[PDB]
DNA sequence: GGTAGACCTGGACGC
DNA sequence: GCGTCCAGTCTACC
């Protein structure tokens, strides 16, 4: 009853709603699609994870996004806490308006969008986003998901326990910059990226001015922001774009990877022009990003997520 | 300036 | 069953 992960049906009084039609958000298409790696569908149609330093479980009906929080006598999420959810899913951005625009300038998008509605971008914390995607390079979402979980378990603050799952907040720069972190991360199966994590945590704390340097990129320009991030070990052009798009409010950033290359070739018959190489490379990857920006506009990164998510389902 | 080529770790084939 | 293919970043040369 009062134990384990909650379900909308079991603990009715322990759920608050936020007006949100499935056309504006589809949890099943957003939470497991490689944006954030910290959400799990513990119960069918119920996703649990850490949001703003607290554990939440989210579920939705046709017109509502039901939220419950685990902090203190159990109670309903307050209006202020629900506002944390709204900000995380950037609910002030009307997805139906973006879908209309992209579909208007791109016939292929319109065709796909019809079947994959509700794919929006999460507004993530800079640190979590930075290190989660450092773990993403040359890897698959399933494996990345485990790496991130073990990393948080070992270096992140212990939050709450539901059933046999103990939730952890994301590790601080200081913790990731700690001694022997690399070796520990290797035993945790992060592979060569273990070095990237330690190396990048130390570089930020003792070379770039710390957390302030990162959070500052949020007001800087996409070009500026993307440039500064590539300085970090393990952070190439794709990772930097992921961070710009998902944590630094740069909606035009388009992370170029294997999926986008297949998509470009299969669905748009795209081929590099300003570059001589016919395959992925720093120049062609860059050109591909500009191509998608010219095609979709200021929110090209968001449109990317729609096709990426839909390309995942296959 | 622009490349082949290792670099962790499995799940997924193919034979 | 076992050796590949596959889900970016770094770097030693050309």
């Amino acid at each position: 009853g009062s134990e384990g992960h909650r379900t909308l049906a079991s603990t009715p009084a322990l759920w608050a709603s936020i007006p949100c039609p499935r056309s504006e958000l589809r949890l099943d298409l957003v939470l497991p699609s490689g944006q954030s790696f910290r959400w799990r569908e513990q119960s069918p149609a119920h996703w649990s994870g850490v949001l703003a330093d607290q554990v939440w479980t989210l579920t939705q009906t046709e017109e509502q996004l039901h939220c419950t929080v685990y902090r203190s006598q159990a109670s309903r999420p307050t209006p202020d806490e629900l506002e944390a959810v709204r900000k995380y899913f950037q609910l002030d951005v009307t997805l139906a308006q973006l879908y209309h625009h992209w579909g208007s300038v791109d016939s292929h998008f319109q065709e796909v969008a019809q079947k994959f509605q509700g794919v929006r971008l999460l507004r993530q914390d800079p640190i979590e986003c930075l290190f989660s995607f450092i773990c993403s390079s040359n890897n698959n979402i399933a494996r990345i998901t485990g790496m991130v979980e073990r990393l948080c378990q070992a270096f992140g603050p212990r939050l709450i326990q539901l059933d046999d799952v103990t939730y952890h907040g994301f590790p601080s720069l200081q913790a990731l910059a700690g001694p022997e972190v690399e070796a520990h991360l290797r035993k945790l199966g992060l592979g060569y990226r273990a070095r990237y994590v330690s190396a990048s945590a130390r570089a930020i704390l003792e070379e770039q001015g710390g957390l302030a340097w990162l959070q500052q990129l949020r007001e800087s320009s996409y070009e500026e922001a993307h440039k500064a991030l590539c300085i970090l070990p393990g952070v190439g052009t794709k990772v930097a774009d992921c961070i710009c798009l998902m944590a630094l409010d740069k909606p035009q950033a388009v992370p170029v990877d294997v999926h986008m290359w297949h998509i470009a070739q299969r669905d748009y018959s795209w081929h590099p022009t300003t570059s001589q190489a016919k395959g992925p490379s720093p120049q062609t990857n860059k050109e591909l990003g500009n191509f998608f920006r010219s095609l979709w506009g200021p929110y090209a990164g968001w449109a990317q997520a729609v096709l990426f998510s839909a390309d995942l389902r296959q």
